[PDB]
C-alpha cells in the first residue's frame, strides 16, 4: 500500500530550470522569450495569479508584459489590443486571464488570439489539432501539466481504465483527449452522471476537476488507484484543498497529487514551457 | 419488453423530401444547392460509395460535381483541385472521399478545405468547435445522424451511460463528443480496452463502430439498453451485417438500430443537410 506523492511542486521546479537554460540559449540568437498577460478588471484573485505568473517568467528567463485594462472595456477594444499583440512579432505568447467581465464573451474572445500565440491553447484550431490526435501545437496548460507529472513517474497510461470527473474546455475535455491519444480507456462524467461510483471505483486512474470539496472519497475508488486533484477550493476556514479527500484517499492510492503543490505548479510550469515553445518556433 | 427499431432508412427519406422542398425555394431565389465530391483511384467501395452521395443529391435537388482522379495523381494536384473549389461560389460543400492513396498526406488535405464548405466536418477548426461545445461550424455527417436519429425518437440523452466503441476521427470522438454535449456520461473504448464488457454491460446507450461481426454479444448487455450500429460488414454469405449480433442483442434492447437501413441512410443524409445549410448560408 505504498503511496507517493506526485511532486508537482518539485517537477515544475526543475522544467523552470531547463526553461532558464533554453532561455539563456534563445536569448543568444537574439530571442527574447515573451508572454503578454491580459488583466481586464479588478478581480483580487486574478490579480494575484498573474503576479505569479509574471514573477515565474522572470525567473525562467521569460520577458513578461502585463496588460491591465479598465473593468469597463468594450470587447472591440479588447480585442483591437489582441490584434496588436497577435502582430507584436517580440511577443510569443498571450494569455487573457479569466474570468474575464460578464459583458465581455469569453469564447469570442479567445478566438481571436493568433493561434501560433494561443498558450493556453484554447483556440478552437488547437482545441480541433488535439482531438485529431496531433499533439504538437498548442495544448492546454493544465492537462498537459498532469501528463506530464505522469510521465515524470514513469506512469503507463495505455490500457489503462481512466475517469474525469468535470467536462470543462479549460481541463476535462482536453485531459479526457490526451489521456486517450495515450491510449487509455476515458470515462468524462460530470454533474449529470448518474453514479459517479459506477466509474471512479473500477478506475486505475482519476483525474478530478469537479469543483466541489470531498468530491472523491476513499469508498469511490479500489486500492492502488492513481488520483490527480485539480481542485482548488478555499474552506471557510482558509484552508486550501482540492477536489479529492485527502486524507482517505490517499491511505488506497498508488500516487496521488496533494493540493496545494501538486496540479497547480505543474499548470505555471506549462505556460512557462507553451511560451518558450513558441519562441524557439522563431528559430530559423 | 417492448422494443423499437431505430429506422433511418424511412428517416432519411423523409429528411430527403424536406431538402427538396428547401432546395425547391431556394433554386426560385438564384442558389443551386452544390456538392463537389473528389474520388481519388478505384477502389470499389469507395466508387459505390460516391455513387450513393451522387444519387441522393440527385433527389433532393442538390447539384453534384464528381471528380474522379487518377490514383497516381500528386498530392500538389489535388491541393490545387481543392484550392479552385474552395473559391468557387457557385460550389458549397468539398467532400474528399476516404481512404486517399499512400502518397497522400490526408491531413494536410482535409485542412486544405476551407472551413465553410467542409461539409464532413473534419477540418480541424471545425472538429475545434465541437469539442467546445459551439454551434458555429460543420459536424460530421455519421454522428450527426445518429443523433438525429436518436432525437426522431424522443430520446433523452442527459445522464445517460453511454459507450462509445472505436475512437476514429470520423465517427468515434465526434460522436462522444456530442453525447457528451447532449448531457450524456460517455465512456470510449478501442483496441486497448482491458475489458470492454465492464463498460457495455453497465450501459444505457452503445455505439458501435469498430468494424468486427458480433462484437456486441447479449451477454455483453443489460436488458432496456439503446444499441447504435454503425459498422457496415459484408459476410462471406453476401449478407450486409453490423458489428452487433442483432438477433440476439435486439431481444434485450429498448431501441436498437438494424444493418442495412440504420445508420448508413442517415449519414448520407447529413451530408445533403450539411451541403444545404452552406448554400443556405450564401444567401445575399
Ligand atoms: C485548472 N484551472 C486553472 C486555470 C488554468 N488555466 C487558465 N488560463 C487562463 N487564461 N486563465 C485562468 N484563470 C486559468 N486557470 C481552471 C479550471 C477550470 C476553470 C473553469 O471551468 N472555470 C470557468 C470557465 C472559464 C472562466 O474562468 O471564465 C467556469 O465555467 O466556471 C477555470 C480554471
Ligand atoms: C476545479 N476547477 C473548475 C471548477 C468547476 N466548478 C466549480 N464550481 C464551483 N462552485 N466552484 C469552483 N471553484 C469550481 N471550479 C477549478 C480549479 C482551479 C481553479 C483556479 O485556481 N482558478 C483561478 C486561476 C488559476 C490560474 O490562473 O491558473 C481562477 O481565478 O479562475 C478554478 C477552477
Ligand atoms: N469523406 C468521407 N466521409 C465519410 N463519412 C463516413 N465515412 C466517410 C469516408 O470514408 N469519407
Ligand atoms: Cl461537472
Ligand atoms: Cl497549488
Ligand atoms: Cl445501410
Ligand atoms: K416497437
Amino acid at each position: 500500500n505504498a503511496m507517493t506523492l506526485l511532486d508537482g511542486k518539485a517537477l515544475s521546479a526543475k522544467i523552470k530550470e531547463e526553461l532558464k537554460e533554453k532561455n539563456q540559449f534563445l536569448k543568444s540568437k537574439g530571442i527574447e522569450s515573451c508572454l503578454a498577460v491580459i488583466l481586464v478588471g479588478d478581480n483580487p484573485a486574478s490579480q494575484t495569479y498573474v503576479k505569479s505568473k509574471a514573477k515565474a517568467c522572470e525567473e525562467c528567463g521569460i520577458k513578461s508584459l502585463v496588460y491591465h485594462l479598465n473593468e469597463n472595456i468594450t470587447q472591440n477594444e479588447l480585442l483591437a489590443l489582441i490584434n496588436t499583440l497577435n502582430h507584436d512579432d517580440s511577443v510569443h505568447g498571450i494569455l487573457v486571464q479569466l474570468p474575464l467581465p460578464d459583458h465581455i464573451c469569453k469564447d469570442l474572445i479567445l478566438e481571436s488570439i493568433i493561434s501560433s500565440k494561443d498558450v493556453d491553447g484554447f483556440h478552437p484550431i488547437n482545441v480541433g489539432y488535439l482531438n485529431l490526435g496531433l499533439e504538437s501545437g498548442f495544448l492546454p496548460c493544465t492537462p498537459l501539466g498532469v501528463m506530464k507529472l505522469l510521465k515524470a513517474y514513469e506512469i503507463d497510461l495505455e490500457g489503462k481504465d481512466a475517469v474525469i470527473i468535470g467536462a470543462s474546455n479549460i481541463v476535462g475535455r482536453p485531459m479526457a483527449t490526451m489521456l486517450l491519444n495515450a491510449g487509455a480507456t476515458v470515462s468524462v462524467c460530470h454533474i449529470k452522471t448518474k453514479d459517479l461510483s459506477l466509474y471512479t471505483r473500477q478506475a486505475d486512474l482519476i483525474i478530478v476537476a469537479a469543483g466541489c470539496v470531498n468530491l472523491l472519497r476513499s469508498d469511490m475508488v479500489k486500492e492502488g488507484v492513481i488520483v490527480v486533484d485539480v481542485g482548488i477550493n478555499r474552506l471557510e476556514s482558509g484552508k486550501i484543498v482540492g477536489d479529492v479527500d485527502f486524507e482517505e484517499v490517499s491511505k488506497k492510492s498508488s500516487y496521488i497529487t496533494p493540493v496545494p503543490g501538486g496540479v497547480g505548479p505543474m499548470t505555471i510550469a506549462m505556460l512557462l514551457e507553451n511560451t518558450v515553445k513558441s519562441a524557439k518556433n522563431r528559430l530559423n
